[PDB]
């Protein structure tokens, strides 16, 4: 008669890596990496995102011509932009405080539009004015949602208008700047040299001087537009003073909703599907911890890291054991019978051989393993991360910052992971060996001198057992004494 | 006659966390955060901080009439400020580098102020200007650190005012420029248009021109003052000139004392009480590595861990449960003498006792231990805390991401230490008391027998002096050589 | 006839860290942190560096007679500066945007010059002036890289220039204003006053005004000059304008080498060497992981902490033994392996060793070692940078920042190594142990344990039988009724 002690082996090919070996066969896996991605755009909670086009950020609040589609823009989860938007300013010039604006559409969802200076309240100027930078149909044209103003006869009178914020929301007014090219232009559309644009509200106070200076001809012109916003409060005032080169707003933008959002920079377009994750490749449906997609991403994802695998070890060891002969246990390798727990026993007495497995100790060791996984999985915090961030060409050494952070960061977790599922996975196999040869132990010391132990995991018994005796060995109840005398007499 | 081997137990309650099981009781346990403050506002090492109340740094800079107890102000150790104070620029307007400024007083300790410009020398001019934005007892005033230059009859001559820093540290300088209404106000205040203000020293180049436009009211005026500042150095002049809307100084603020200090944005008030550590909710009286009361603390501090539980696992876990089995069956209660040790139960009479080496070394190496995972904690000086300016959105979430991230990644290594150090606690323990046991029975060979419950059971009559000698390690096989195998066979 | 189980022992006197312990002597340690260095400056890659000296940038760029060596610098690696330059700016002034230059001046690496407005093209205006301030030999000179453009006669007409960027790269243009003390100055230079500096390319404008005031002087003027630069680029054009306090370039900087560099601030002068790695206190030849020089380095480098040793344990315990096994200690005599035996029969004694178990452990420790060292990645780091008098802020949170991650590295590496010599001390004790388990369960009850390590044989076991059952290939039948007759 015998009885053995094993554990569990099969035909998996899935290999794990710990600090000491790699390339290590285990029998069960699991991966906590998502490397897959739909390869699309798509909704968001169910609202789909603003696609700009050709646009961009400053072409579409100041209404571009051929940006016409987006003069009534409904809520939005996310923007999609371009990397080099085509049809941007068409008048050349510039924007003070692009990137905080940008930055500051990164919490908005919704704008609503509402006419602050009406058109026809300039009885005094010309409001019909434009360039052939912006040309609709070949004549010249203007921006949709800014008013130039000009003499009228041949006079400029001093343009004033103002605007009490009782809309219900923080407003968004833009202003503009005309600069010329020649003494002559000046003289031809404002009637006066050495003019001011001055624009005040409770919190702010600027006077701009117009500069007149040859310069390198863009989109034809050798002239400029410089364009500057502010942020009007509730319940508070602005007011705009001018004697020249004034390009005054007609309508302010209403944050209507908030929340979190941000730019993509991207060049595809928008697919019906819908998706909880989105990264400029693709959305990723996961449940899994981490993923290696692509850092920048909205919505609530998975960290980032610079890996190619990550694989924890939720199983033994697969060493396949190589007459009509007595089966070995532990010490040769694994059992390809035992397919009913991860350890097991094995009887050979007069009714019959068969295989069977210890419920406690797989309990524990599944439970533990478990309980390891999910401290591992859950012991990470996971929150909104839009990480896109823009700095011009005078702010070399802030874009440095960031993306020194942002690497820092990124390589800290890296490193915690790799080096975290190393340690884990070599524990977990040191401790499947120490759980069997805990098991073979107890078997050993609760049937003491009655059995021959046999240098093989294997026990030969020293009296006829039979599957009551087999099952108080695997249930820990074995009676020593009363074998006792039977066992004494053919030991010798 | 029967010896075994087996661990101390008690009646403890503590339970720690292992990566592998949750809620483990243990023995002994040692928790490395703290959780409590006493909710007040104390002094830090003996000095009182400046409370300003419903003043801001510009007002007490300035001299805001309602402000008049800080125009004198003795040494401190940080600043108590509200998050949106009354009493600041009473007169409406703005200031420039105001955060600037208010980062270079976290690094000052005592401030000393010198009349640098008297009122008096400005003897073709007038300085009594005041307004009702600025009021004391209903008559206009101004602020009490500055002097308001008007025309005196019909002129206003060129205003020459020049400093040499002769008081022996660097020194901070407050000017202003005035933008009126209307040009009416211009020409009653100042006689004349297109005004300028220079302002100059060796490193510093500054003109100003005055604004004249219609602006919403606030505090009755449609006016406004701009003020700017500067850090002269030693041995160097400042020269100011204006042809109108200067606002000179008369008071000059030399840096006295230096060092460590911050600015706490609290609505409490100052009692009576010492501290080393300070937060905006209360003080610390702690010697942990870890603490999770408030993220702004100032002084030498713990670091800041989102964390509600913290324990390291110091001693054995809890099997209550034990003739009388070993450590198989479980842990002793009745064992108050050590961790590891023995129980015998020969003729003279029972008894436990306690291996002095094991429980020494043991207690050597988990002291070690603990004071590995404390004493790898830098704890320096760390005001944190900064101010942004509305148009200043990227740098303020630039700096709250840097902070999240450290602390993110702090917790995840306090709370991954914890787990791992406290799983290889317990299979140290485990390993030490199978060690013990694999010790007495390789010293103690087949003279004995063993039982599968942790004890041994002699063959030969064991008296008390072999009972010590088989805890001495001084055992003596051949001379229990024929008595032990006689009865055996 | 025994056979006993024990390891390694020798004379060394490394000590290792351990979570448990300190100070634990082993047989073999590898130093994974370097704290030696050449103490000299050298040439990185084969490449010089620029050794400005007692110039600052803004003067090597801008022409000052004592820079008279930098006017043809050739390639170089990185760029040498003192903390405190004495030659600069000799006329007093300003340089709008200086850190912003110095910050693109850490990726070019040539800066070829083209002039792009000759000095003779000004026919309308004088060109001949200098100061006192930037004087050679006693005589009045000035910037020799600048135009300062004055009155000719009793006029000052409105000057005007022009460049196309044709050289094949960008530029670096820096131009100036004058800001004189009073209206005399004004006067006597430029014969107008209201005067203006328009500077316009295709995304640049802007438009200075002289101040005119009374300062404090600095190297006996009471005048400044501020200075402004722009990155032209190609195929696009600068305009010039100024009816007065224009300081024109003669010259351009075109970028013809770009890639990774860097600003050392050192006193020193450079040495006849070669390196791949340079510090400001000398250079560091390497194979290992770590350095604790200094925090800021150019080249291929290490790892920087705050680690005054970081030692990885490879070895087994010292304990030599006061013929015993390994429950006492190791033996000074096994010259040929980690695990061993030692046996004595009628032949005679001698000691052994294991393969099998030593190459296991040999290789796990080395692939330990080697997944310690080679995780860390490596990359060119422009650690350098600098702050104005108005941006603490900025500077505060760049040194939060730095000094944040390399704590956050330190204690990494600290506890990396304590917890795996832990580990390498643990795991040589239980192979040794696995052994003599192995070695019992194979020899069975054939033979007499004594607790030390050793097994006393109840039979007479040969040479043969030694190698028998260090093999691994011990004949339990063959010896079993000799085994159990004598030990009935
Ligand atoms: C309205 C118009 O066509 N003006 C042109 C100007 O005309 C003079 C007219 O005002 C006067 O009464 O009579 C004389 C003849 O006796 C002229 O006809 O003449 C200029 C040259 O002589 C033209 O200059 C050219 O303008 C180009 C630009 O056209 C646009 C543009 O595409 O930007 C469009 C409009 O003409 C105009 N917008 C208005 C008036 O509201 C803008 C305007 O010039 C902006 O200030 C841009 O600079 O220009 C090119 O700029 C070209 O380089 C220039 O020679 C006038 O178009
Ligand atoms: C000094 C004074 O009372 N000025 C008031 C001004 O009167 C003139 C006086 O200077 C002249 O000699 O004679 C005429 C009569 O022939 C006036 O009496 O009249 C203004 C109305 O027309 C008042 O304006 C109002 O001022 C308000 C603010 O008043 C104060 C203030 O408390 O801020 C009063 C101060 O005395 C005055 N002066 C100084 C030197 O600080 C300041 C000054 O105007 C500031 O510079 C304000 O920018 O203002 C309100 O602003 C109200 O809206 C306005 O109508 C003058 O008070
Ligand atoms: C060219 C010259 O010598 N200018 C000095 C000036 O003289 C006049 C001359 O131009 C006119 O035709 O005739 C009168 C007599 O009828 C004068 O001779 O007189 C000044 C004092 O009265 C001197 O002033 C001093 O200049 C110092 C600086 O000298 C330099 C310098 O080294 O920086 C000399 C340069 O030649 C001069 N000119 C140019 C074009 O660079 C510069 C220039 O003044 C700078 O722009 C200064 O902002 O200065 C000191 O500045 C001292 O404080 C001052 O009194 C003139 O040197
Ligand atoms: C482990 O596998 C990887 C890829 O499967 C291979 O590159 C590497 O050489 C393997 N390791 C060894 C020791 O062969
Ligand atoms: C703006 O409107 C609100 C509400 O109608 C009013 O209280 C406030 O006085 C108005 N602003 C001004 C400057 O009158
Ligand atoms: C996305 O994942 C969910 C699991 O929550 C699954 O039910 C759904 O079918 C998946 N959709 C796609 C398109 O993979
Ligand atoms: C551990 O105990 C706490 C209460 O002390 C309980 O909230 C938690 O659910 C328990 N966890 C487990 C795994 O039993
Ligand atoms: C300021 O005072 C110091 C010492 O009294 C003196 O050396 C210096 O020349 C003075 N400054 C000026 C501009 O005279
Ligand atoms: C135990 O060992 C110590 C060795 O220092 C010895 O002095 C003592 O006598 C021993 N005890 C007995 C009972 O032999
Ligand atoms: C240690 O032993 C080696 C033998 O290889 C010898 O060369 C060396 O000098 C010895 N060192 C000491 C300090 O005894
Ligand atoms: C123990 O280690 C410390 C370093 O932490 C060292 O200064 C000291 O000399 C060492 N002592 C011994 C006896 O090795
Ligand atoms: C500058 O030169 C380029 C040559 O490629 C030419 O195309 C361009 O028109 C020139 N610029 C001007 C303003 O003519
Ligand atoms: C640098 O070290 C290497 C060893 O890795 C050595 O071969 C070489 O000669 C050394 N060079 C110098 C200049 O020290
Ligand atoms: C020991 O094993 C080797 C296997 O490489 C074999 O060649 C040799 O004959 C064996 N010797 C004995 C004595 O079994």
């Amino acid at each position: 008669d015998q009885i053995c002690i094993g554990y569990h082996a099969n035909n998996s090919t899935e290999t794990v890596d710990t600090i000491l070996e790699r390339n290590v066969t285990v029998t069960h896996a699991k991966d906590i990496l998502e490397k897959t991605h739909n390869g699309k755009l798509c909704k968001l909670n169910g609202i789909p995102p603003l696609e700009l086009g050709d646009c961009s950020i400053a072409g579409w609040l100041l209404g571009n011509p051929e940006c016409d589609r987006l003069l009534s823009v409904p809520e939005w989860s996310y923007i999609m932009e371009k990397e080099n938007p085509r049809d941007g300013l068409c008048y050349p010039g510039s924007f003070n405080d692009y990137e905080e604006l940008k930055h500051l559409l990164s919490s908005v969802k919704h704008f609503e539009k509402v006419k602050i200076l009406p058109k026809d309240r300039w009885t005094q100027h010309t409001t019909t004015g434009g360039s052939r930078a912006c040309a609709v149909s070949g004549e010249p044209s203007f921006f949709r949602n800014m008013v130039w103003l000009t003499k009228k006869g041949s006079n400029y009178p001093v343009a004033k208008g103002s605007y009490n914020n009782t809309s219900g929301e923080q407003m968004l007014i833009i202003w503009g700047v005309h600069h010329p090219n020649d003494e002559t232009e000046q003289r031809t559309l404002y009637q006066n040299v050495g003019t001011y644009v001055s624009v005040g509200t409770s919190t702010l106070n600027k006077r701009s001087t117009p500069d007149i200076a040859t310069r390198p001809k863009v989109n034809g012109l050798g002239s400029r537009m410089e364009f500057s916003w502010t942020l009007l409060d509730m319940w508070d005032t602005i007011n705009f003073e001018s004697t020249g080169n004034l390009i005054a707003p007609e309508y302010g933008f209403k944050i209507s909703k908030r929340g979190s959002s941000g730019i993509m920079k991207t060049e595809g377009t928008l697919e019906n599907c819908e998706t909880k994750c989105q990264t400029p490749l693709g959305a990723i449906n996961t449940t899994l911890p981490f993923h290696n997609v692509h850092p920048l991403t909205i919505g609530e994802c998975p960290k980032y890291v610079k890996s190619e695998k990550l694989v924890l070890a939720t199983g033994l060891r697969n060493v396949p054991q190589i007459l009509f002969g007595a089966i070995a246990g532990f010490i040769e390798g694994g059992w390809q019978g035992m397919v009913d727990g991860w350890y097991g026993y094995h009887h050979s007495n007069d009714q019959g051989s068969g295989y069977a497995a210890d419920k406690e100790s797989t309990q524990k060791a599944f439970d533990g393993i478990t309980n390891k996984v999910n401290s591992v999985i859950e012991k990470m915090n996971t929150q909104f991360e839009a990480v896109g961030k823009e700095f011009s060409n005078l702010e070399r050494r802030l874009e440095n910052l960031n993306k020194k952070m942002e690497d820092g960061f990124l390589d800290v977790w890296t490193y915690n992971a790799e080096l975290l599922v190393l340690m884990e996975n070599e524990r977990t196999l040191d401790f499947h060996d120490s759980n069997v040869k805990n098991l073979y132990d107890k078997v050993r010391m609760q049937l003491r001198d009655n059995v021959k132990e046999l240098g093989n995991g294997c026990f030969e018994f020293y009296h006829k057992c039979d599957d009551e005796c087999m099952n108080s060995v695997k249930n820990g109840t074995y009676d020593y004494p009363k074998y006792e005398e039977e066992s004494k007499l053919n030991r010798n």
